[PDB]
């Protein structure tokens, strides 16, 4: 059972041909060079939809996590299979994209079969990684769960949230992974930890629950977080990145996600003739999962 250490983040790289003032290139680069970004052993990223800032990502990280998957839903091209309800017409992808120090075996991408509001119109889903650590295989999904949007009706997110993880589960569960072999879950879950959702995302992914949850408590905190203040200043603060093992896998004792607020340097924008300046580089705190 190798221990790895594992970054989850939600980039907010934004299409710059729709959002051209949302600092997508200058916020891609310094994601590279950020703290939190060095010394894992695996990377999943979110919302990386603009093509240009992702691939100058995918790049700059080339050096210290050579093995990559491609951003999931651009298309069926550098991927071992796709599955799910793969759209060939649809212009936005997935946003997720797997980063690997590690050689990967083999790469597949799902685009989720249950959706609501803006994620059923986008090629949103999950990339299937298996990778050769230590003498063995490791299997990571990374993913971009249902986010809680205008379109979806009443309960509606959280609803589709729950298939999508069952998904998931069914996926794993039809590759027969031997139980000696880990199976960890990475992504932006759109769970908030502080919530009873935490408890039938566990159920529905059939996942095992972290041994401890460290660090900052809100992972997406629209007080102190200055993108996720701006964009929703109204609206609570939660906790919605995790990285969780799978049940009745090989898994590290003391598994520990930890949610790491570290800002950055200002960086400003202009927006309808005015300035707007942030110390964040996206409106998520970056979660690093590891044997503590």
């Amino acid at each position: 059972t190798p221990s790895l250490k594992v970054l989850t983040y939600n980039t907010f790289l934004m299409s710059t041909g729709l959002y051209p003032n949302w600092g997508q290139e200058h916020r891609a680069r310094e994601i590279a060079a950020a703290g939190f970004f060095q010394g894992n052993d695996v990377v999943v990223l979110q919302e990386a939809f603009d093509n240009a800032a992702a691939d100058g990502l995918k790049a700059a990280a080339a050096d210290r996590y050579p093995y990559q998957t491609p951003v999931v839903g651009r298309s069926r091209d550098g991927w071992d299979a796709t599955g799910g309800k793969y759209s060939a017409t649809t212009p936005e992808d997935g946003g997720v994209t797997v980063l690997s120090k590690w050689p990967i075996v083999r790469k597949e991408q799902v685009i989720f079969n249950d959706a609501c509001g803006a994620d059923w119109w986008s090629n949103k889903g999950f990339a299937y990684v298996v990778l050769n650590v230590g003498g063995t295989r490791v299997h990571v999904v990374g993913t971009h769960a249902q986010s809680t949007d205008s379109g979806c009706a009443a309960g509606e997110a959280a609803a589709d949230r729950s298939r999508q993880f069952r998904q998931i589960d069914a996926f794993l569960d039809a590759k027969n992974i031997p139980a000696d072999e880990q199976v960890m879950l990475a992504g932006d879950l759109n769970v908030d930890s502080h919530s009873a959702e935490y408890a039938s995302m566990l159920a529905d992914g059939d996942l095992a629950p972290a041994d401890s949850r460290a660090g900052h408590p809100y992972s997406f905190d629209t007080k102190e977080n200055s993108i996720a203040a701006y964009r929703y200043p109204t609206d609570p603060r939660e906790d919605l990145d995790y990285v969780l093992h799978r049940n009745g896998h090989a898994r590290p004792a003391g598994w520990r996600n930890t949610v790491v607020q570290e800002t950055s340097a200002p960086w400003t924008v202009s927006s309808w003739g005015k300035r707007y300046t942030y110390t964040d580089l996206s409106g998520h705190y970056p979660v690093i999962a590891g044997a503590n």
